[PDB]
């Protein structure tokens, strides 16, 4: 189920708000933490997050996310970060400027080209420059605010780039 | 093998009253190779939001659109199984989510939901077929009657007849 998950490598979160629940055991890979997530058994919350602990081989099973309020996100080289796809908004605000979620495929239906990548296209838009973009794997983003909401490099020589599909969160009912 | 993770309706499938909307189809096997095709969307001039399966004429119907899309509409048949991409079924809540059709189906301790369909632990008379339009599904946590606490379901634990669940609001600022 580890792809039920959205994956930020070397990256944790530390709660601010000391009431939330925690939950860790100690397991031998990623794999058995996000099954134990997904089927949130043994746990006393919803699990929406977890961290896998590489080094120590621990999982750390949360009631919350990177968008939670009373939660931070922090740097480690032997934390991997999955977050359960249920709970990360998958429409948008406005423009989708704050759009995180994991469509990777345009409006015409093309899979995006990785931000770090520069074949086929030709690129300015690094994750370094445009920290806190999330310009991760080959998601569609809105880096700068622009009208047409998430958009991408698109993996097909023919267009440089197309916008998504991704809804409005005001579409439906 | 991805069709566990559409939500399925049986007994479905979408017309499309809107002649400019696209469809997609092709004859196979099995609902599982619709699946793989619409997760990948290899091939698709578009993006794949949901599919149906026709077990009698053994096609796969590749869809733009979900069963809440604009100028799309339900038809009853036996032969035909709809499942919907959970990318575009809106997971967040608006106001009290009485419109909430995600399939979260936990509590916020952590408790499997119990089937709407079911009197096991708890007797109940939120029946599906009294609350049409409400989606009183599988065992999703649902807010059919608009109430002040979101989203809610009876609880697989027999000493807890029912239990909030935690669900976050789309936009609050």
């Amino acid at each position: 189920t580890i792809h039920e998950f959205k994956k930020s490598a070397k990256t944790t979160l530390i709660k601010i708000d000391p009431a939330l629940k925690i939950k860790t055991k100690k397991v031998n890979t990623a794999d058995q933490c996000a099954n134990r997530c997904t089927r949130n058994k043994g746990l006393p919350f919803t699990c929406k997050a977890f961290v896998f602990d590489k080094a120590r081989k621990q999982c750390l099973w949360f009631p919350f996310n990177s968008m939670s309020s009373g939660v931070k996100k922090e740097f480690g080289h032997e934390f991997d970060l999955y977050e359960n796809k249920d709970y990360i908004r998958n429409c948008i605000i406005g423009k989708g400027r704050s759009y995180k979620g994991t469509v990777s495929i345009t409006k015409s239906g093309i899979k995006c080209q990785p931000w770090s990548s520069m074949i086929p296209h030709e690129h300015s838009f690094l994750p370094s420059s445009y920290r806190g973009k999330d310009l991760q794997e080959n998601y569609c983003r809105n880096p700068r605010g622009e009208e047409g909401g998430p958009w991408c490099f698109t993996s097909n020589p023919e267009v440089r780039y197309e916008v998504c599909d991704i809804p409005q969160c005001s579409e439906v009912e």
